[PDB]
């Protein structure tokens, strides 16, 4: 016979604290940006990405990620 | 038999404390990019990418990051 | 007694000839400009300019400037 | 007596010729400007420019300059 | 008695010839400029310039310059 | 008495001849200023230049500068 027991016990506190978040700034692709092109054969599929893209500013305040898994497997 | 008996107890602070995050900067691509372009022949895919991409300014006030695994196997 | 006499003669032909004028690009002020100003004591006259200005393109197909001064003075 | 006798001739050709003028390309302050004053106290007169100014673009498709000066002093 | 008598001949050919001019290409002020200031006393006039200026292209497809003095003085 | 005779005969033919002027590049100030300042106490007048300034591309075609002067001094 199988017994199994389980008890996890998480009291955790993953915790912050700041007093003044500010005064932050994000300034991507200031400059300029200049592309020319002749003549070009292209023969299969093409992107293209010009310019300012995808620039993120993440400011959280907490930012408190946790993650937990809890596999359990019986054969 | 199998008796299999589990306390993990976590009482486990992962804690932080700033009195003042500020007065941060972030000037990713602040010159000028320029491409020129002539008589390319091509002949299988293309990516391209020109400027200012992908550019990230994380400010977690916290920024806490906390990861539990517990895997329990059984043959 | 006094005798002046005068034979300017000028057939001078101040020429400019061109095929095809073009494909002039004039790109000033292409970036950013960013200013920031905090507790100033100005006490006098002030003067402030910010950005792009006084620019110029001149294209001229001609061009031909020309200048000519005559005194004759007499006593 | 006094007898003065002047001829000045000129048949000067100041010439230009160009099959094509073309592709020109001016690009001023293409990157980024960025300025930034605290507690400043001033006591007299003040100029300030930021950013692009004053750029030029002189493409004459002749230009020829020609100067040409007289002067007839009598005392 | 005074006698004077000129004869400048002057059949001169400042010329140019050019088959294509272009292809030109000026680009200053290509990075970035960042000026910060902090708990200045000025005490007299200040003048002061940031950026991209005064950046001249002149591209004269002649630019063919002729200068010309005739100074006659009588005592 | 005075007798004065002048004959200056000019046929000079300051000339050019090209081809193809082109391809010409200028790049001044590719790279990043920075300046700082802190605590300064200026007790007279001032001047300040930061950045790419009166920076020049004379292409001139032709290019062909000629200069002449006549004094002519009588006592």
């Amino acid at each position: 016979s199988v017994q199994i027991v389980y008890k996890p016990v998480d009291l955790s506190k993953v915790t912050s604290k700041c007093g003044s978040l500010g005064n932050i700034h994000h300034k991507p692709g200031g400059g300029q940006v200049e592309v020319k092109s002749e003549k070009l054969d292209f023969k299969d599929r093409v992107q293209s990405k010009i310019g300012s893209l995808d620039n993120i500013t993440h400011v959280p305040g907490g930012g408190n990620k946790k993650i937990e898994t809890h596999k359990l497997t019986f054969r």
